[PDB]
């Protein structure tokens, strides 16, 4: 009840921040992923319209995907331009989705294991995903990694 | 961390079914309120747009709003025309957002005291509330009622 209004609180804060990001950069979709009980990767918050689609489901952490390897080897992952991926029907699944551009980022303490994904994708630009961005989404994730802590 | 987890899937239990409400019906915002630790009406999940308005906000429980009344009375209260309302500044407010229709349902368990409010906005039509559209509401009410008890 506590913890539980804890919780309600640390939604609305990454949701909010999700929101915040989408505004500021040219990202069209967002999630945030925690690790379960049982070790899967979770949809616990998004922003952006997609996630019905193909950037959207629960994850078994994997090293066959992009989204478990940076969760298992923790470090992020990313792909500037969807034209030049070499999973050929993963490239074609995310092109007709009309995604140019992703990353995947760990969300852990300093440290410390990794206990979700931040996932971005642009269906707006090639490129967005320059050491300065990938500072800030580093930030961004980091300051996620503390709320969830906190509860 | 296991309340917490509860607490995350209740959250998406709620913000789905709000979604799917949206779809069915002629409304276009909705939110969902529950009662924090030092009981004030805390936005927990919401569907549509408005949210940063009028609509959107945290409350104290008062018998001088409506939303007030219908959680400390535990019954719902509706508008069906806004133009008819008795509150000139209030109604000014809302017609200023586009709001023609809107209800405030009380979420309990059947025989217990509110925990919460479902708030319910048409900037579309007038006349939504009628008997067989407020039972629907009371059954999603009561639904959402279970869910929260669940955690």
């Amino acid at each position: 009840s506590e913890i539980m209004n804890r919780t309600l609180d640390l939604q609305i804060i990454m949701d909010d921040l999700l929101n915040l990001l989408l505004k500021e950069f040219k990202l069209d979709l967002a999630v945030i992923r925690l690790v379960d009980e049982k070790g899967v990767l979770r949809v616990r918050s998004y922003s952006g319209k997609g996630i019905a689609g193909i950037a959207g489901k629960d994850w078994e952490p994997e090293i066959e995907t992009y989204i478990g390897e940076a969760f298992l080897s923790n470090r992020l992952q990313f792909v500037n331009d969807t034209q030049y991926m070499t999973k050929p029907l993963t490239r074609e699944l995310m092109q007709k989705e009309g995604i140019k551009s992703f990353a995947h980022i760990p969300i852990s303490r300093k440290g410390e294991p990794p206990f979700g994904i931040l996932s971005v994708f642009s269906r707006t630009i090639v490129g967005l995903f320059n050491e300065p961005f990938l500072n800030l989404l580093e930030s961004l994730a980091g300051q996620l990694a503390q709320a969830v802590k906190i509860v």
